[PDB]
RNA sequence: UGUAGAUA
């Protein structure tokens, strides 16, 4: 039940209160919203003293306190001011409930900021991460668990996270087309050595053609394309090439259609580009069909941009007798620009 | 002129 000391501060009748004040409250308090503000602000001006003060109490309550609505900030709180011992010993009450509180909508926030605090060599924390060993992809799926996957990805020496990159082994297809799977996807690509992606950008090859149309899936490909090994990225590009036209009209396969003709090879790029201004399928032009596309029209800027000079001018030629349409056109809006500052 | 996740 609120105390007197509580109902009282919320009344404003202790309108400079002083942290020291609080002995024997600090659980209580940190469990009201306004308790809890007021503690995180006293903690960044408190003296050292005063700190521990109010660590004490805390770490009695350590687990009540990270899965509440306003006590998790007071423990967040100690993770960002906190000498390592103070956090040490807060992370040894994460320990044991790792799973339970990845999954808790407040718990995870604390869990995070654990391992934005504490030193990655710190046992505690490789004990934290292993008990994710074992409900990576509950996790990975899970609206709360999955920035905790990400986290562990992003601050945790790659080596130990071996058991993240096996359960993935067979789920790349599914889980780069996942809204949060695709996150997590991206830090394995982004942290984990040459060696543990292998195996994950394998997958993504297999399934490129999917992958590059999907509403996830086709920021895992650009990411590959922006970041990636050359040999990738050429695998990518093979894909793409023969259905130029089709991808660049596609809401987000276009933006993978652009970063294949940033990031490839010059003679790739040539080849793409020679498929929108040089080639004679059937009767309507491709060129004169991306031009004013609503989402081709950026591809069709992207080749004019990285276009050598002899692509470049046929392109430019071809659309030149097509103002008066790229007039009525909302997307040819910046296509006559790069025509005009050309001619 | 065009797409990405859980707290007071």
């Amino acid at each position: 039940g609120r105390s007197r000391l509580l109902e009282d501060f919320r009344n404003n009748r202790f309108p400079n209160l002083q942290l020291r004040d609080l002995i024997g409250h600090i659980v209580e308090f940190s469990q009201d919203q306004h308790g809890s503000r007021f503690i995180q602000q006293k903690l960044e001006r408190a003296t050292p003293a005063e700190r521990q003060m109010v660590f004490n109490e805390i770490l009695q309550a350590a687990y009540q306190l990270m899965t509440d609505v306003f006590g998790n900030y007071v423990i967040q709180k100690f993770f960002e001011f906190g000498s390592l011992d103070q956090k040490l010993a807060l992370a040894t009450r994460i320990r044991g409930h790792v799973l339970p509180l990845a999954l808790q909508m407040y718990g995870c926030r604390v869990i995070q900021k654990a391992l934005e605090s504490i030193s990655s060599d710190q046992q505690v924390i490789s004990e934290m991460v292993k008990e994710l060993d074992g409900h990576v992809l509950k996790c990975v799926k899970d609206q709360n668990g999955n920035h905790v996957v990400q986290k562990c990805i992003e601050c945790v020496q790659p080596q130990s996270l071996q058991f993240i990159i096996d359960a993935f082994k067979g789920q790349v297809f599914v889980l780069s087309t996942h809204p949060y799977g695709c996150r997590v996807i991206q830090r394995i690509l982004e942290h984990c050595t040459a060696e543990q992606t292998l195996p994950i950008l394998e997958e993504l090859h297999q399934h490129t053609e999917q992958l590059v149309q999907d509403q996830y899936g086709n920021y895992v490909i650009q990411h590959v394309l922006e970041h990636g090994r050359p040999e990738d990225k050429s695998k990518i590009v093979s894909e793409i090439r023969g259905k130029v036209l089709a991808l660049s009209q596609h809401k987000f396969a276009s933006n993978v259609v652009e970063k294949c003709v940033t990031h490839a090879s010059r003679a790739e790029r040539a080849l793409l580009i020679d498929e929108v201004c040089c080639q004679n399928d059937g009767p309507h032009s491709a060129l004169y069909t991306m031009m004013k596309d609503q989402y081709a029209n950026y591809v069709v800027q992207k080749m004019i941009d990285m276009a050598e000079p002899a692509q470049r001018k046929i392109i430019m030629h071809k659309i030149r007798p097509h103002i008066t349409t790229l007039r009525k056109y909302t997307y040819g809006k910046h296509i006559l620009a790069k025509l005009e500052k050309y001619y």
